[PDB]
């Protein structure tokens, strides 16, 4: 059955003529414009190697240069060859014949001499792959489609999954999609896949050695949990192959009343911190949302609200930090630790404070009943976000400093976070 399933999967991952047409049209046209300017360039994307996933057409053209500052010479070229345009790091993005195109500067290099490397490597990545991926393009597509349908294709921080480069290296290492999944069933968090040496060994962390640069982990951005999810999916697929593994899962359709019912049944405190989304790119925002979520989670743990799990969502205008806690309310009174009975001066100090109830000795130490300044996790977070917003990421914290609100109940359910809430609580269809 497996072999038959992969055949049907091909219809979902391979681009259809009409988009493959747009690519061709745009490529010829882009070459014409580049040639006329006598520009030295090379197509290095997934498009150039016909390994791009259906519906994901885009062109990556790198411009080869020797000098130091040409950040502007590229500004020109890109701006001149692109029908429409927008924006060391800086590059030109636009469209040509209706196709997305990235125009990046870099040094035409006499091989491995990557200057303040990053963009200078890409051409080598393409060179190494070009002659080794031929004939296995669709294998790469099945891999990408499999990953995408399961939300783990993409190395951007929003996804923390598998980069396209990583997918091609895997296909080259194992030979095909099927073989990649069969072997991935045995990957561990210490697995080192050294492509250039054709070997697998144990290491400190999951590491896929870049054949172009040994010290670089091509899977640097693949999170531990998405590696885990992939290994599991691979095991599940081989156990019972289904075309469904290549199909995106469908958004759980649930009314607010049913969400309220689930929450009331779990008996937890479910709430969110809502604030304006700061004007920064995803690769900057997402790590800040993860940090903010973690700090508040840690605050909730420390304050004994027993948080279960957290999650976040970035909409067009707002961001949401979601939490579920096992404690909806904690007592006003708490135990404040005092000094050992021996320390006379500190004991007098500890006892000099006015309190509603008398302190006491326990296990040779003084203790006092004191009052919390909040009794619900929502009140705890209102306090934390009001004075400790600086710990929530530079831009996320600054937005929260200006404005935030804690929402729960039907109000919360109305926000565009239902999918994140369901996922967080493990709600099923
Ligand atoms: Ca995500
Ligand atoms: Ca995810
Ligand atoms: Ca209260
Ligand atoms: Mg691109």
């Amino acid at each position: 059955k497996v072999e038959e399933i992969l055949e049907k999967a091909l219809e979902l991952v391979i681009p259809d003529e009409e988009e493959v047409r747009k690519g061709r049209e745009a490529e010829e046209e882009l070459r014409r414009r580049l040639d006329e300017l006598g520009v030295e360039y090379v197509f290095v994307g997934s498009y150039a190697r016909n390994t791009w996933l259906k519906g994901s057409l885009e062109i990556d053209v790198f411009l080869l240069f020797p000098e130091e500052f040409s950040k502007e010479e590229l500004r020109e070229r890109g701006l001149e060859i692109g029908k429409a345009v927008l924006d060391e790091h800086p590059y030109v993005h636009g469209v040509v014949k209706g196709v997305e195109v990235d125009v990046v500067p870099c040094y035409k290099l006499k091989e491995p001499k990557n200057i303040k490397s990053a963009v200078d490597r890409t051409p080598f990545h393409h060179k190494w792959l070009e002659g080794r991926i031929k004939g296995k393009e669709n294998e790469v597509r099945l891999l990408k489609g499999f990953l995408k349908a399961n939300g783990i294709y993409g190395a951007e921080y929003k996804v923390r999954g598998f980069s396209g480069y990583l997918c091609e290296l895997l296909i080259v290492f194992y030979g095909s999609f099927l073989e990649t999944v069969k072997n991935a069933r045995r990957w561990t968090r210490r697995t080192v896949i050294d492509v250039a040496k054709g070997e697998v060994r144990k290491g400190e962390e999951f590491f896929v050695v870049d054949p172009v640069d040994e010290k670089r982990n091509v899977a640097a951005n693949l999170s531990l949990d998405n590696l885990a999810r992939f290994v599991h999916l691979c095991r599940e697929f081989m156990e019972a192959p289904s075309l469904g593994f290549f199909k995106p899962k469908h958004p759980l359709e649930i009314e607010p009343e049913r969400l309220r019912k689930i929450v009331e049944e779990r008996g937890t405190a479910v709430f969110a911190v809502k604030f304006r989304k700061p004007d920064i790119v995803d690769d900057n925002l997402y790590p800040q949302l993860e940090r903010a979520s973690r700090k508040i989670f840690e605050f909730l743990e420390r304050e004994n609200f027993m948080p279960l799990r957290s999650a976040f969502k970035a909409s067009e205008e707002f961001c949401y930090l979601l939490f579920e806690c096992q404690i909806k309310e904690i007592s006003r009174v708490f135990r404040r630790m005092g000094p050992q009975f021996e320390d006379e001066r500190n004991v007098k100090k500890f006892l000099s404070r006015n309190r509603a109830f008398r302190p006491f000795i326990e296990n040779g130490r003084w203790w006092a009943f004191e009052m919390r300044k909040f009794t619900t996790p929502e009140e705890g977070v209102r306090s934390y976000a009001s004075t400790h917003w600086h710990t929530l990421g530079k831009n996320v914290g600054e937005s929260i400093r200006e404005y935030f609100e804690i929402i729960s109940g039907e109000k919360l359910f109305k926000e565009p976070v239902t999918a994140e809430l369901c996922e967080m609580m493990g709600v099923k269809d």
